[PDB]
RNA sequence: UUUU
């Protein structure tokens, strides 16, 4: 490395374009900014920083500093007790102290003046947060982990700018991205990007659909090149587009066997999120007897490791390699990765999973970059005729089958991951709740519900519409009154029980674990009740295989014995809610993208679809396209 | 409050 080396460059600019009476303490790295501390409060940092080319954060000395159990009281006075401040938490390793008052305008100064009137009497930067409606053991539990972890966190920060800044500004001699997996294949998707300084990790999923089989679970570790940026921990970072688990879900897996203590980068939503999925995911294991991929410690490292990131903010990550993330659409904080090699070498945009046009909770995935040589997209729907059905008339198709059903006196149960299908479908019943047509309950089972609270704590990244519709208003759809959360494994009990009619939304959404399993099992012999795919069934999954038709499923339950469900209830499809791009829309943001690429690689899809893609965008455009294997290694320069 |  060499970077003090070059910090010994930054302070002889810095030093020299602010007052010494700022008394500058320290100019240190923290990830990918850096950070100028100074004893002293008080246009400059926006020229300070488009000259050095980063992102600089100037706090008050660590020493000028009021313990959290001193400066919290001292705090709550000097603040119009008003404005209903529910909690305030403190993270030292960045001096900030977090304001979660219910009523933010009455507490950061009416006129712009209790913002630096408060912070004084502590030093602590005073950020300000609206109370949000729900509230999420997920957020807490990170948030705990990150001031009681203060001292690791800032050795691991420090770690990582001396890291990213090993080097100047370096123009690579050569890129190639290899698949470890998710090429030609939909799930643990993995795509490894090297140049001859660096390696990124973009995605890390596991294949619930197959755990049966690591093989055909895991990305391919037996890829001699990813050894090798293991075992020398070359790794620079690992970046995630979106919370599910086939692009995260082996994340922890990692730090399980200390394969790695890199950086992880993600939107805010993205790790709360992928957080809460993790944590689901062991313990849906272990409900069912078996030993989990991994446990807490791993998915409390995962935490530890990650630094966040918004739309929009373009941070360097390595010496050759500026990262950039933007809106997929596709659910809660997804992202389209962007990267920056070498400045201005050649520029790669990862799509992860995408819609392209508005939905109930998103906008249509950004299609616009500063530059763009090569596209990699998902294929999930890559088909000639993989055409969804119109969300109306698939919206129409959903309140069409329940009514069908209740008044047959059964159930509808609609299986879907706690985040994604869940809140959009959500949200259909809840504005066709507002003009009288909910009779019947609708039980929310399987960390459904501590999902959608993670929604609600970040407005800024749904729909422009959906969010003002939050905090601006005392309203919000998500605590509509019409969504009982099923409390526990008793009240779920009662549910199946019972005779009076209901709407049962549960994950897993593919029925490959979960609550979604036992409802099945129990209502598949009564052709009263329903059950309604809103999602993608993968291959080799229980939802498949009962949206295929098979009427008698052969299940293996405890001490050997295998079960034969007989599936009786109805069977409906209704892909109109999809999460994901169809046909359609994927040739069509093909079309749209700008600056139009060189070569595009479809991705993250059956065989014949990622083919299909290919095949297609390139006749109809003339783009050089590809739909690579696993294990196959594209060199881009 | 960095860039091609
Ligand atoms: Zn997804
Ligand atoms: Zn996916």
């Amino acid at each position: 490395t060499q970077v003090d080396q070059i910090l010994r460059d930054i302070r002889a600019v810095v030093n020299q374009m602010v007052p010494k009476e700022a008394k500058i303490t320290e100019i240190e790295f923290e990830g990918p900014e850096l950070v100028i501390y100074v004893k002293n409060p008080e246009e400059l940092i926006k020229d300070l920083a488009k000259v050095l080319k980063k992102r600089i954060s100037v706090r008050p000395d660590p020493e000028v500093l009021l313990p959290p159990e001193e400066a919290e009281k001292l705090i709550f006075e000097i603040v119009p007790k008003e404005a209903e401040i529910t909690n305030i938490a403190f993270d030292p390793s960045v001096g900030e102290v977090l304001i979660e008052a219910k009523k933010p305008g009455l507490v950061i100064g009416k006129n712009g003046e209790t913002l630096r009137l408060i912070t004084q009497k502590v030093k602590w930067a005073p950020k300000v947060v609206r109370t949000p409606p729900l509230q999420s053991q997920t957020i807490y539990s990170i948030r705990q982990i990150l001031q009681t972890e203060s001292k690791d966190r800032r050795k691991f920060l420090r770690q990582v700018g001396r890291n990213i800044y090993r080097k100047p500004e370096y123009k690579s001699r050569w890129i190639r991205i290899t698949g470890l997996g998710g090429f030609r294949e939909v799930g643990r998707s993995a795509l490894l990007v090297q140049t001859d300084e660096s390696f990124v990790l973009v995605d890390f999923g596991v294949n619930v659909a197959m755990l049966n089989d690591p093989y055909k679970a895991f990305p391919h570790f037996d890829a001699p090149e990813f050894q090798y940026v293991l075992r020398e921990g070359l790794l620079d970072a690992i970046i995630i587009t979106h919370a599910h688990l086939d692009h995260c879900g082996m994340l922890p897996y990692l730090f399980r066997y200390n394969l790695f203590d890199g950086p992880i980068y993600t939107t805010p939503p993205t790790r709360d999120l992928m957080v809460l999925l993790q944590k689901d995911f062991i313990e849906i294991q272990q409900s069912n007897g078996q030993d989990p991929l991994y446990r807490p410690r791993d998915i409390k490292e995962v935490i530890k490791h990650t630094i966040t990131l918004d739309y929009g903010e373009v941070r360097d990550i390595s010496p050759d390699i500026r990262l950039t993330l933007h809106n997929a659409g596709h659910i809660l904080g997804s992202a389209i990765v962007h990267l920056h090699i070498g400045n201005g070498l050649h520029n790669i945009a990862i799509t992860g999973d995408f819609k392209f046009i508005p939905t109930r909770l998103l906008e249509p995935a950004n299609a616009k970059f500063p530059r763009l040589e090569t596209l990699v997209m998902e294929s999930t729907y890559g088909g000639a005729n993989d055409i969804q059905m119109p969300r109306e008339e698939a919206e129409k198709r959903l309140i069409e089958v329940i009514h069908n059903t209740i008044k047959r006196g059964g159930k509808v149960l609609i299986p879907a991951m706690a985040v994604g299908r869940a809140q959009e479908v959500m949200m259909v019943l809840e504005e066709y709740a507002r003009i009288g047509g909910i009779e019947v309950p609708i039980y929310l089972d399987g960390m459904i519900w501590e999902a959608t609270a993670i929604h609600t704590a970040y407005p800024e990244y749904l729909s422009r519409r959906l969010r003002e519709q939050i905090f601006k208003e005392g309203y919000n759809p998500f605590l509509s009154e019409i969504f009982h959360p099923v409390a526990n494994s008793r009240e779920r009990q009662d549910i199946i029980d019972s005779n009076e009619p209901a709407i049962i939304i549960a994950s897993s959404g593919m029925l490959v674990g979960g609550p979604s399993v036992e409802y099945f099992k129990q209502l598949a012999p009564d052709p009263k009740n329903s059950i309604i795919f809103v999602s993608y069934q993968a291959e080799g999954t229980l939802g498949r295989q009962v949206q295929s038709g098979i009427r008698e499923i052969p299940m293996v339950g405890e001490e050997g014995r295998t079960e034969v469900i007989k599936v009786n209830m109805e069977v409906h499809t209704i892909d109109g809610f999809s999460g994901h791009a169809d046909r359609r829309e994927l040739m069509n943001y093909v079309a749209k993208v700008r600056p139009r690429p060189e070569r595009i690689i479809t991705v993250h899809g059956e065989p014949q679809k990622c083919l299909d893609l290919a095949t297609s965008i390139h006749r109809k455009f003339g783009i050089s396209t590809r739909a690579p294997n696993n294990l196959d290694t594209i060199r881009l320069r």
